[PDB]
């Protein structure tokens, strides 16, 4: 099946997409990897030390770069802790789950939404690869070569905490 | 018996320990924290780019902070040197196997060791809390409150890939 390999905590400064609205639609520009991986990038709105709602999952193969798929809820924010709620649709904050579109999942920062919180957003993407070999336990030397681009991206709220080995 | 939840690879500056004996001796300071974990902190020697054949393992509980059981061998050095080539005694690098009375796991600096190797020592905390509930994959919000002191030390050779959590 896909055996996991690890998952990368990475910080990604959105691009303004020139957009017909008065919203803002921004894009965090994910490297063309062509590896077996899952790309889950969180939309960290820094300024009000919360995060949106739901968050873009891109899947990448070894003959296709991260492709966007859908908008799943986000599960694991990197502030959280219950102190705040997540930002919606309701705050300014949306991801667009359209596939047929060329957008997606670009996030909606609607004039509703705190000014100027759009120029806050910073992405905290999780890229996770996966492997058909049950025998292999980290991304093999030729992977790390085609996954340089996002190995070189800055580290974002890599936690402390190193998951134990199955034992 | 028990399930572990994970590892914390946090750095410690050693103390200097008063003694009035030519050798030096280095304590690492570990916050008092009464949770079920494995303390096993690194002698790195970051002059000589090596660290010391022997770890100091202390053990703690719901009802007692880190206290101190044996010097067991260094397996994953940080460095990546080869097994035998870690300080040893006659490199001037030495662990207290003592239980009683005190000084242990404290490292001992002799005179004969290279001139600025003790200054130059830094600890490799590797902290690992466990719990009895085998349905437990990472620490509850509770047992995170009581280690805020573990979790607030600097990060010190922590991978950048995070391997997989429980799961396949
Ligand atoms: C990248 O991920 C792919 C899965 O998303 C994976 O492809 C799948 O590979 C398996 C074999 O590992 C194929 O299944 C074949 O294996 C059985 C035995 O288990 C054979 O009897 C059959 O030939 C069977 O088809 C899947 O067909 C295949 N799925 C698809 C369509 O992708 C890749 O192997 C992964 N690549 C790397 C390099 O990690
Ligand atoms: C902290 O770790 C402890 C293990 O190192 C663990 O204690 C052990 O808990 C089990 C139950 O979960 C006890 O039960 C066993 O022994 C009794 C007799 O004493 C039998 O009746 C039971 O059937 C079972 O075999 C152990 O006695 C106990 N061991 C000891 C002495 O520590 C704690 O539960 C852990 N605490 C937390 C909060 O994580
Ligand atoms: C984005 O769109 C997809 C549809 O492609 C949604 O996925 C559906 O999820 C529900 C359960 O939550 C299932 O009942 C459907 O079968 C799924 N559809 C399929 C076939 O993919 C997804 O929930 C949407 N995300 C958002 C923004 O809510
Ligand atoms: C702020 O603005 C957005 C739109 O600019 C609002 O979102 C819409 O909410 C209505 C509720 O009736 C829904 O029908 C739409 O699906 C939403 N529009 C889209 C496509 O995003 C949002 O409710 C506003 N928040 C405030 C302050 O009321
Ligand atoms: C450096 O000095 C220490 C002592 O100050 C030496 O360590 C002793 O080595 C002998 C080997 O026969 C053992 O009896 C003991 O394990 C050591 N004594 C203690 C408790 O420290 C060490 O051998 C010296 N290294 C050099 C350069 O010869
Ligand atoms: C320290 O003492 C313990 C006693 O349990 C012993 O098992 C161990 O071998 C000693 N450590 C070393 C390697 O000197």
């Amino acid at each position: 099946y896909r055996h996991p390999l690890g998952c990368y905590f990475k910080g990604i400064n959105p691009t303004k997409v020139p957009s017909s609205g008065s919203h803002t639609i921004l894009k965090c520009t994910l490297p063309v990897v062509k590896v077996n991986a899952s790309w889950t990038l969180e939309w960290v709105v820094v300024k009000l030390q919360n995060s949106v709602d739901v968050t873009s999952y891109y899947e990448s193969s070894p003959n296709s770069g991260p492709t966007f798929l859908r908008a799943i809820l986000n599960f694991t924010p990197m502030h959280g802790l219950r102190t705040k709620n997540l930002l919606k649709v309701k705050d300014g904050f949306q991801v667009d789950n359209s596939t047929d579109n060329g957008n997606g999942g670009n996030l909606y920062v609607y004039p509703n939404a705190t000014t100027g919180s759009a120029d806050s957003v910073r992405c905290r993407l999780r890229m996770c690869p996966w492997t058909s070999n049950s025998k292999m336990t980290a991304p093999d030397e030729e992977m790390l070569r085609k996954m340089s681009e996002v190995l070189n991206l800055p580290n974002y709220g890599v936690p402390d905490l190193t998951p134990p080995r199955r034992d």
